[PDB]
């Protein structure tokens, strides 16, 4: 029959909850989020010394490296950041803010997020442009890779591009496909939108450039990525698909987009053979 999924922004609601010192501070963070309720502003969050820290190491090093890593339209959106959210080394932005930034460029909104959701609520959320956020931020022992993703990881990796029209649109297209879905047809939108939105290269002016949220928020994987001693094949969905996603490590492959018009409609003829 049809599994359940959500018909409205607030349906959101019913899935979206499904050292020692960290363990508290990360169990602050997670209640924050499942408390949480669609309407509700997203709780404002005194992010501590040690925290703010580690986000100035992310922050100091990873803009270093995006004037030549970065692709055009993340480099475009940024400074937009930097202006109207607080973006700086000493101050760690607010969901709060960057929600009600990407409610006016490009219609997307922000729900915290307690942990991983599963793939299904994961993209249904992106059907109403909706992009589930951590809130917590990376132990402070590496600031360059963490296998989950943290608070700096949503900021920095997928903010900037949710608030490009064509990107918004092509992430809610994936999410707009596996409403109601069987579980194959599920699968294999998750696995192309984590080796897109993610991981995602792009050629842009013959160069190789990274659109991927789980690289730009990487110190050591985004170097990793254009160094070249990485695999990299074209973006096809239904190779792509069938592709492993890597946890813990450094991906083994990435796949490279034209843009993301060709994304979307390379999306497009494969999710109608789905
Ligand atoms: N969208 C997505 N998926 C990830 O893992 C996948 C995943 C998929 C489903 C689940 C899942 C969770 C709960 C229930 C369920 F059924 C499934 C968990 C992980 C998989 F394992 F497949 F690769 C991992 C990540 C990820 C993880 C970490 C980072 C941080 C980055 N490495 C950095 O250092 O900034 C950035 C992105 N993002
Ligand atoms: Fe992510």
């Amino acid at each position: 029959s049809v599994p359940w999924f959500p018909k409205k922004i607030s349906d959101l609601d019913h899935c979206a909850n499904r050292d020692n010192v960290y363990r508290k501070r990360r169990k602050y963070f997670a209640d924050l989020a499942m408390n949480y309720k669609h309407g509700d502003p997203i709780p404002k969050v005194e992010f501590t010394e040690e925290e703010i820290k580690t986000w100035g190491t992310v922050f100091r090093e990873l803009n270093k490296l995006y004037p030549t890593h970065a692709c055009r339209e993340y480099l475009k959106n940024l400074p937009l950041l930097s202006k109207y959210c607080g973006y700086r080394e000493d101050n760690i932005p607010q969901l709060e803010d960057v929600s009600n930034f990407l409610k006016e460029r490009t219609g997307f909104s922000i729900r915290p997020v307690a942990g991983y959701l599963s793939p299904r609520d994961f993209l249904s959320g992106l059907a109403f442009r909706v992009f589930h956020c951590t809130q917590y931020v990376r132990h402070s022992s590496d600031p360059f890779y963490t296998p989950e993703p943290d608070t700096c990881h949503e900021l920095l990796g997928h903010v900037p591009l949710l608030a490009e029209p064509s990107f918004a649109q092509f992430s809610q297209e994936i999410g707009l496909a596996s409403l109601g879905a069987s579980e194959e047809a599920v699968q294999k939108l998750a696995t192309c939108y984590f080796f897109t939105v993610e991981f995602g290269l792009c050629k842009q002016d013959g160069q190789l450039r990274v659109f991927g949220a789980g690289l730009l928020s990487s110190i050591s994987e985004l170097k990793h990525a254009l160094s070249g001693h990485a695999k990299v094949k074209p973006f096809d969905p239904k190779i792509t698909c069938k592709q492993e996603c890597l946890i813990t490590t450094f991906q083994d492959v990435y796949f490279v987009s034209e843009s993301f018009e060709d994304a979307k409609e390379k999306m497009r003829e494969f999710t109608k053979t789905i």
